[PDB]
């Protein structure tokens, strides 16, 4: 293995390090995804495509991979600068574009795995998954539950997130999180912290974006890197409606 | 709360955000601690002292908070640059020196909590904890278990790591990790992945440094930030001999 991956030994053999080096990852969303990209790059995944159309905002600094100097810059330009300072020989391809129903299929082509970190206020979070399923591309959905990291993998031949959507209202991250907490309580392991923050968020007078913490960003980035390593080396993983939830109490 | 910590709301109230802002943290060791430092800084902990005498090497980039440009610079110089580019008004005090029996007490004095990330090949890992107990400074011990993050907190009036050290034989991180695996198995939760890497590492022909992965580093950084927040806000915590273990498998 290379001197950069020296301490990866025993956990990974030389042939696995080689395999994940060129494994093409598609990253939709450079918010929580900017933390995921660094952890995955340092692990050894050197072929990452990042698509995001937002700019770096002040409020990102509590949980995303940007600096004071990055504010007002395209997230994709900023995270590529960061990633290429970690690994100059890395293959980091960025696109400062929003995903739409018209362009999303062309971006997906050519990748072996995808990470759906798209805001539900755009238009294509679920269509993205539908297209990936058609192409044998498993999809990681990472969520920042503040204290917890949540990941579920949409597998090509399995259920989609549609199963938790009601046909009359739009579907966002609050539906996934309400699904997860309800699942946990039903099966005898309630996450009262998660139920508490769901309750607090719903009863807010003003309508704001969900809160997120650096802890959940860092934990979910670790989970994704492990899941990516498992998919690339064809080790077993749980697919939706199953999920991975990781927190200080677990 | 500044607009930088805007998305921290509900999880933290404004009075909690202010408290951790000036909460003096001592971080001994800027390796795994460099990942911990960023996650805690973005969370709102703005008063961090970092002590480490090593320089940045190539093998650090697979799991530590450094870049190719940082290589050959004092780890403490690199991590202060990284952190201060995230938050210019942060109070980041560094010391480019190894801790010894003579200097370790004066570094500890003045902090409310400490993170002992000191290599067990130095002379002061256990003495570091003893002084903190004498001063009512709880000590977090974070460990990188590859796929897992492990944190144990030494509380001032509780058991120290001495309890698992053997009178007469040398004590290193493998003793801590072997206690955790044995403890988990004792309780019917064997971590066979963890037991596997211990076996592989012990039966290594050559004597090398333990492997570590970016996955555990990112996970343990999140755990430490949650634990730090709980200690500052006087929320209950688990003390050694109990510990926190977090992995995808759990
Ligand atoms: C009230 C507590 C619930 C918190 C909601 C989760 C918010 C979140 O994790 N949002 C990601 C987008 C990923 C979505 C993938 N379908 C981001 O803002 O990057
Ligand atoms: C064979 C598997 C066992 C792995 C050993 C754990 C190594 C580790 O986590 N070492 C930290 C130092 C923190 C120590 C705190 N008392 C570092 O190298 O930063």
């Amino acid at each position: 293995m290379k001197h950069r991956y020296s301490r990866n030994r025993l956990y990974l053999n030389p042939k696995e390090q080689e395999l994940i080096k060129d494994y093409p990852i598609l990253l939709g969303g450079a918010g929580i995804g900017s933390i995921i990209a660094e952890c995955a790059l340092r692990f050894g995944f050197e072929n990452i495509t990042i698509v995001d159309g937002d700019h770096v905002e002040n409020s990102n600094l509590n949980r995303q991979n940007y600096t004071e100097g990055d504010v007002s810059v395209n997230k994709v330009e900023a995270i590529k600068a960061r990633l290429k300072s970690i690994n100059s020989k890395a293959n980091i391809k960025i696109h400062n574009c929003f995903l739409t129903s018209d362009n999303v299929e062309e971006y997906i082509k050519g990748h072996k795995v995808a990470i759906n970190a798209l805001d539900f206020s755009s238009e294509v979070p679920l269509l993205f998954d539908e297209i990936c399923q058609k192409m044998d591309i498993p999809v990681l959905h990472p969520y920042n539950l503040g204290w917890g990291g949540l990941v579920t993998i949409i597998s090509p031949k399995g259920l989609s997130l549609n199963s938790i959507a009601k046909k009359g209202e739009k579907f966002n991250e609050l539906n996934v999180v309400e699904y997860v907490s309800s699942y946990m309580r039903f099966w005898g392991k309630p996450q009262e912290w998660l139920e508490d923050i769901i309750y607090k968020f719903k009863n807010e007078r003003e309508k704001l974006s969900p809160p997120q913490l650096s802890v959940g960003s860092w934990v979910v980035a670790g989970m994704c890197t492990h899941i990516l390593f498992n998919i690339a080396t064809q080790r077993e993983i749980k697919s939706f409606p199953e999920f991975y939830l990781s927190s200080l109490e677990g």
